[PDB]
């Protein structure tokens, strides 16, 4: 219980995240061996997740609390299974839908994990496990980028049977998930002590950042490949060393001792006004021999949100005096989604105001500057209220 209850954990967490060929499923699609082209991978594959993710994601977080936090995270891995092998033995579209579709899924299924954390845990230990857990996480998503290019480009094994690692390692998580310890009118009472817990100042900060600021970084993190590729082992490093730089921040996350109560607003300010600039930087920024500071841009950027993500977890869950942990989380990445769909209609899309890919970074920014302005705002406010 000792070592089982966090370090066990932890390394769930990392060997969940173990996927080499997550990176390379498009190449794979587009490849000799399933003989698909761009038009269906593109119209028919890629949009199902977008559809199936919102469908998927808002019954996940009514479910994974009542169920508790175990099955949740044992249909993940399960979920995750199927899609390798609907990978490998797909021959139509219909098969790739269906496993997008479980695809959606999974990634709906991560608020489980990171609520099963604060369950198996007393309330002390909220901010450690917190940082160990999200550390764990990007530590597997690194891990997983490096060795997945690694046995594609120094290794010369072929797609197929670089899936097959990818399935051998996600049996491997089923089984390390079916040993994890379960925690011991109804959809009103949650709303109800939803409204509840929402008065509280502290987690209606963190919630509210959790909407906006987490819509901001997955635009960024979305709309930066192309960006870079509208300007290949450059723009692989950036992600993994901004991957490596957030396991750090994440763990660092765990070890900072600031009093939550008068420097909680200031701090989140402080980092959104940082990636506001930054990404201001990797925007504004298009000379031949300058583009390592948009790769030092980017990694800054992605450590500065992953190291706030494991304290907004941390304080969201300390703040919940309930067993509703997940459907907060659930609800605020529910949110934030639909804050990411909404920008990207207006910034990108043409019905509304259609920019290219350089005028949608410092769009973005000013995103970013609006949201700091309020937190800094916010600070103020409060601290006049002393
Ligand atoms: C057809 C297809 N299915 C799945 C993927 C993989 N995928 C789609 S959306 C998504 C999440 C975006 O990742 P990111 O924002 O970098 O994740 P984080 O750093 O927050 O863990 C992933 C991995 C893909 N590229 N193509």
């Amino acid at each position: 219980s000792w070592r089982h209850l966090v370090c066990y954990l932890c390394f769930y967490g990392f060997m969940a995240q173990i996927r080499p060929g997550e990176s390379f499923i498009t190449p794979y699609l587009l490849g000799p061996d399933k003989q698909f082209t761009r038009e269906q991978v593109t119209n028919e594959i890629t949009p199902v997740l977008s559809y199936s993710y919102l469908a998927v994601l808002v019954p996940v977080f009514l479910l994974t609390d009542y169920l508790r936090y175990t099955p949740v995270l044992l249909l993940q891995g399960l979920s995750f299974v199927s899609v390798w092998l609907l990978l490998l033995l797909g021959h139509s579209v219909a098969h790739m839908q269906l496993m997008e579709l479980f695809y959606s899924v999974t990634m709906a299924a991560r608020i489980a994990y990171s609520s099963y954390i604060f369950s198996l845990v007393r309330p002390a230990r909220y901010q450690r496990v917190a940082g160990y857990s999200r550390a764990a996480v990007l530590l597997g998503v690194f891990t997983s980028s490096v060795l997945g290019q690694l046995l594609v480009t120094v290794g010369r094994v072929s797609f197929s049977t670089l899936n097959y690692i990818s399935l051998a390692f996600l049996t491997f998580s089923v089984v390390l998930a079916l040993f994890l310890k379960r925690p011991k009118s109804v959809l009103a009472r949650m709303l109800r002590e939803l409204g509840d817990s929402l008065r509280r100042p502290q987690l209606r900060l963190w919630s509210l950042w959790w909407v906006f600021n987490s819509a901001g970084y997955y635009l960024v993190v979305y709309y930066v490949h192309i960006l870079w590729n509208e300007v290949r082992v450059y723009n692989f490093a950036a992600d993994a060393a901004s991957t490596l730089l957030g396991a750090i921040t994440s763990f660092a996350a765990g070890f900072v001792k600031i009093r939550w109560a008068r420097w909680s607003k200031l701090l989140i300010a402080g980092v959104t006004a940082t990636q506001a600039g930054l990404v201001f930087l990797l925007a504004h920024t298009r000379h031949p021999s300058s583009i390592w500071l948009c790769y030092a841009a980017f990694v800054l950027f992605r450590g500065s949100y992953q190291f706030l993500v494991p304290i907004a977890t941390f304080q969201i869950a300390s703040s919940l005096s309930k067993e509703l942990c997940a459907l907060v989380f659930g609800v605020n990445t529910f949110f934030a989604t639909i804050v990411k769909t909404i920008i990207t209609f207006i910034v990108s899309d043409v019905r509304g105001l259609g920019l290219p890919v350089r005028k949608q970074f410092q769009l973005y920014s000013v995103y970013f500057l609006i949201l700091s302005i309020i937190y800094f705002l916010g600070a103020m406010l409060d601290g006049l209220r002393h």
